[PDB]
């Protein structure tokens, strides 16, 4: 895996962005995120269905691409996938559902872009050993399939800032509940990205509001997992930083991609990113944590690959010769 990525969701359905066949993606893209698998009544068992081709077909056009280097991952998500594992019995289907489909289409990893049905119980107040069942079972679900593969097996998670940046605010609820996903799996995560849009503001950790879509407002909430941040306003209670090369950055390819705000301009992006890779600072109003920066940061994710080929390929081609650069 490079050391500079794109990630890029791709549509199992037709939005009115249209269907891009796998081998018809840009290959600028370093990783396609096949959104998503679906579930059915009982919540918790995963099934997935090529939008195009036979079954075969499709597990040849992934085969197709991992020789090309690429990575094929599994996004567990969407309305139509939505997950509960309330008891064992649950997590239980939730793995082996989720391990078929991987056997039978030759993922190489999985992603969790849950956002719905995750919340921190009361008394879940310890981001390190968390209580509440839907957060254990994930979490045991996710270091259980992860360990199901080898050599190498990609795991991303997708979640919306209140889910973690938002643990500098408040821990209860869905405020910071990714927190002990994200922990509970760091040392089988590849990488996160937090969608930075749909997201209105964010506290950075100077405590000052930044608004989605400014540069200012990327770099405050990347360096919160570049350099650990205090949970729910206690000093006592410090979320470690992960390793640079597992911060991510997700973003819309298009402002149509995100309909309540968030796209920003690759010319302000660039700005953004200089500043987090290099410590090359734009003049804007946050200060990074570390002057010198952080130039293992791992790239940009993009909703979507199917939103990207509708404009003008701005995102894939804009990021793929900034990070070459």
């Amino acid at each position: 895996l490079g050391s500079k990525l794109l990630v890029g969701y791709w549509h199992n359905f037709d939005n009115g962005t249209g269907i891009i066949k796998l081998k018809d993606v840009s290959p600028k893209w370093d990783v396609i995120n096949v959104s998503f698998g679906e579930t059915g009544g009982d919540r918790s068992t995963v099934e997935f269905s090529p939008v195009y081709g036979t079954d075969a077909d499709f597990k040849s056009d992934i085969s197709y691409l991992k020789s090309k280097g690429k990575k094929v991952v599994l996004s567990i998500g969407g309305q139509n996938g939505v997950v509960l594992l309330p008891d064992n019995a649950a997590k239980d289907r939730f793995i082996n559902s989720i391990q078929s489909l991987i056997d039978k289409y030759g993922f190489d990893g999985i992603d969790i872009d849950l956002e719905s049905g995750i919340y921190l119980n009361g008394n879940d107040t310890n981001f390190k050993n968390p209580t509440t069942p839907q957060i254990v079972n994930l979490i045991s679900a996710i270091r259980t399939i992860s360990d199901h593969y080898g050599p190498d097996f990609l795991l991303s998670m997708a979640p919306e800032t209140a889910y973690v940046q938002g643990g500098y605010s408040a821990y209860g609820s869905i405020w910071g509940a990714y927190l002990p996903i994200i922990y509970g799996v760091k040392d089988k995560l590849t990488y996160i990205h937090v969608q930075h849009y749909n997201a209105g503001s964010g506290i950075g950790m100077d405590g000052n509001n930044y608004n989605q879509g400014t540069a200012d407002y990327e770099v405050a909430m990347a360096d919160m997992l570049l350099h650990g941040f205090p949970v729910g306003g206690n000093a006592n209670n410090i979320f470690p930083a992960l390793r640079s090369d597992q911060v991510m950055i997700g973003l819309p390819a298009a402002p149509a991609a995100a309909p309540s705000g968030g796209y920003i301009s690759p010319t302000e992006m660039k700005k953004a990113l200089n500043y987090i890779i290099k410590g090359v600072p734009f003049g804007g109003k946050y200060k990074l944590s570390n002057q010198s920066g952080y130039p293992a940061f791992r790239g940009l994710m993009s909703w979507s690959i199917n939103w990207d080929a509708k404009n003008n390929f701005e995102f894939s081609n804009n990021y793929r010769t900034y990070f070459d650069g």
